[PDB]
C-alpha cells in the first residue's frame, strides 16, 4: 500500500509515461507551470478556446510538486502541492482529438478514505444543499438497499437525462423504426452547447445514429443527444418513459432538449416567465415558437433554473430503474452495440478484476450535481450508485469533483460498503 513518497513517485513517472491525448495534455499544462506563447496556447485548445494573465497568476502559487494523477478517457485530474503544505488540483478536458476545452487549477478538493455509510454522509453534507445517496444490490426478486438518504426525492439530474433518451432509442432499434447506421445531419437548429465535441462539426455533417448516441453518452453530449432527440421525436421520447423507469412523468413533459434548456433557462427573461406561468399545453406551444438557432452561450449560464423545471427531475428509484434497464437492453442486444455505448466511459479508474462491466452517467447544471454507476462483477451481482445534490448558488456544489471523487471512494471501499 504506497506511502506518500511511493504515490508522488509513481504519480511522476506515470505522467511522464503516459502516451496518449491525456498524457500529452497533462504534460503540456504542467509545463505551462513548471517553466519560465499565443502560437503554441492557440494549438492546444479547442479553435473557439486573458489565458497569460491566468498562467502568470497560476505561476505565482508554485513552484508545484506532482502529487497524484488520475487521467479518465477525456478528462483528467493532477493533485499538486505548492509550497507550506498548499495543494492544488489542475483539471483537464478534452476534445475529441486531445485539444483543450477545459483547463482549471483550483484549490484542492478533499475526500476521505470512506469506511461506513456514515463517512459519506458526514463528508457530503453542505448546508444549503439537498443531497441524495442511494446504493443497493440488484436481485432476481428486487433490489437490496445498502444504505439510503432522500432516494425518494424528486431532484434535476441534468445529463442523466441522456439515459432515458437511450433507452427509448434503444425501443425504437429494436421496432426497426431507426437504425444503428442510419444518418443523422447536423444542422445550425440542431447545434447545443458543451459538454461534447459534435457542436464543432461542421453545418451538414453526417453521422450515424450508433456514433452519435456514443458521444451522447460517453461524452455527454448535448448536441448528440438533440440529435438523436429530433430523430426520435420528443412523442417517442416521452411515450416511452413509464416503460424505461420513470415514477412520475408529468416531471419531464415536455421532454426537454439540452438546447432548449439553455436557451430557455439563460436566455429572453419574459419567455422563461411564461414559462413558469404555463400548463403542459402552452410550455409546449412555447418550446414550438421557441424552435431556431441557439441565442444563448456558455458566457452566459449562472443562475439556477432547476427550481423552475427547466432540468430533468427523477428519483433515486427512476435512475436505479433506468440503469437495470440498460443493462437488461444491452443484454438482448446480441450486436454489442448498446453495450460498447454504455462502457465506453466508466468516470473513473476501474478495477476490471472486479468488475466485469460498469455503466456511468454524470448529469450538471448551474445548482445540480449527480453521478451514477452500475458495477457488475465476474459472477453477475450488479450494485447501483446513485450520488445527487441540488442547491439554489451553484458555489456550493463546485465542479462535481467533490460527488466523484465520494463514488471513487465508495467504489475503492466497495468490499465495506457494497458487498460486505
Ligand atoms: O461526463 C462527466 O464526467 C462530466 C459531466 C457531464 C454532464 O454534463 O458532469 C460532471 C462534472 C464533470 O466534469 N462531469
Ligand atoms: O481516486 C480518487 O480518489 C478520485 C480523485 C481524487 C482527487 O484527489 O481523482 C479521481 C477522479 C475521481 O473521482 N478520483
Amino acid at each position: 500500500v504506497p506511502t506518500p513518497a511511493e504515490a508522488a513517485l509513481a504519480a511522476q513517472t506515470a505522467l511522464a509515461a503516459d502516451d496518449s491525448p491525456m498524457g500529452d495534455a497533462a504534460r503540456w499544462a504542467m509545463g505551462l507551470l513548471t517553466s519560465s506563447r499565443p502560437e503554441d496556447v492557440a494549438a492546444r485548445f479547442i479553435p473557439t478556446f486573458n489565458f497569460a494573465e491566468t498562467v502568470r497568476e497560476w505561476r505565482s502559487k508554485g513552484p508545484f510538486t506532482v502529487r497524484a494523477y488520475h487521467p479518465v478517457a477525456h478528462k483528467g485530474w493532477v493533485v499538486l502541492s505548492a509550497p507550506a503544505g498548499v495543494r492544488y488540483i489542475l483539471s483537464l478536458t478534452l476534445d475529441s482529438s486531445g485539444l483543450i476545452r477545459i483547463l482549471t487549477l483550483k484549490p484542492e478538493t478533499v475526500i476521505p478514505d470512506m469506511v461506513t455509510w456514515n463517512d459519506v454522509e458526514e463528508t457530503l453534507h453542505t448546508p444549503g444543499v439537498q443531497h441524495s445517496v442511494y446504493a443497493v444490490r440488484l436481485t432476481p426478486d428486487g433490489h437490496e438497499v445498502l444504505h439510503a438518504s432522500a432516494p425518494e426525492r424528486p431532484m434535476p439530474t441534468g445529463s442523466a437525462y441522456k439515459l432515458y433518451l437511450m433507452r427509448a432509442l434503444v425501443a425504437e432499434i429494436e421496432k426497426g423504426t431507426v437504425g444503428w447506421d442510419e444518418i443523422l445531419t447536423l444542422t445550425p437548429e440542431l447545434r447545443s452547447l458543451p459538454t461534447g465535441d459534435m457542436q464543432d462539426l461542421p453545418d451538414g455533417t453526417r453521422v450515424t445514429v450508433r456514433e452519435t448516441a456514443h458521444k451522447m453518452i460517453a461524452l455527454s453530449d448535448n448536441t448528440g443527444a438533440d440529435l438523436v432527440a429530433d430523430r426520435l421525436g420528443r412523442e417517442v421520447v416521452e411515450r416511452s418513459l413509464a416503460a424505461a423507469g420513470h415514477h412520475d412523468p408529468s416531471l419531464m413533459r415536455p421532454f426537454l432538449t439540452s438546447h432548449e434548456v439553455f436557451e430557455l433557462g439563460w436566455g429572453d427573461p419574459e419567455r422563461r416567465a411564461e414559462w413558469v406561468r404555463q400548463d403542459e399545453a402552452g410550455r409546449r406551444e412555447l418550446l414550438e415558437k421557441m424552435a431556431g438557432v441557439m441565442t444563448v452561450r456558455g458566457s452566459d449560464l449562472g443562475a439556477t433554473v432547476h427550481q423552475l423545471g427547466i432540468d430533468w427531475h427523477m428519483d433515486a428509484f427512476d435512475v436505479v430503474r433506468v440503469l437495470e434497464g440498460l443493462l437488461q437492453d444491452s443484454g438482448r442486444d446480441t450486436s454489442g452495440t448498446v453495450e460498447e455505448i454504455l462502457t465506453a466511459y466508466p468516470g473513473l479508474l476501474i478495477d476490471e478484476e472486479r468488475w466485469r462491466r460498469v455503466y456511468f452517467k454524470a448529469g450538471a447544471s448551474p445548482g445540480v450535481m449527480m453521478f451514477c454507476w452500475l458495477l457488475q462483477d465476474h459472477a453477475g451481482i450488479s450494485y447501483v450508485l446513485v450520488l445527487r445534490q441540488s442547491a439554489d448558488e451553484q458555489r456550493l456544489i463546485g465542479d462535481g469533483l467533490f460527488l466523484r471523487g465520494i463514488g471513487a471512494k465508495i467504489i475503492e471501499a466497495e468490499a465495506k460498503l457494497l458487498s460486505s
